DNA sequence: GTGATCAC
DNA sequence: GTGATCAC
């Protein structure tokens, strides 16, 4: 899914930034709860990287 | 190790 | 084909 709220990520150049993720989803294995991922690009570079999502993100 | 995703 | 993302 593309995501609509922005999350508060900690940026690959070190930066607190307020960003809505591109992509997001639930990474989990059998049995266990794992964690939600968001794909974000970082506006100042480009670049792009994934970030833990808050638990109550929707997928 | 396991889970999904995709820019590189 | 994989790095890198986390929690268990």
């Amino acid at each position: 899914s593309s995501g609509k709220k922005p999350v508060k990520v900690k940026t690959p150049a070190g930066k607190e930034a307020e960003l809505v993720p591109e992509k997001v989803w639930a990474l989990a294995p059998k049995g266990r709860k794992g964690v939600k991922i968001g794909l974000f690009k970082d506006p100042e570079t480009g670049k792009y990287f994934r970030h833990k999502l808050p638990d109550d993100y929707p997928i």
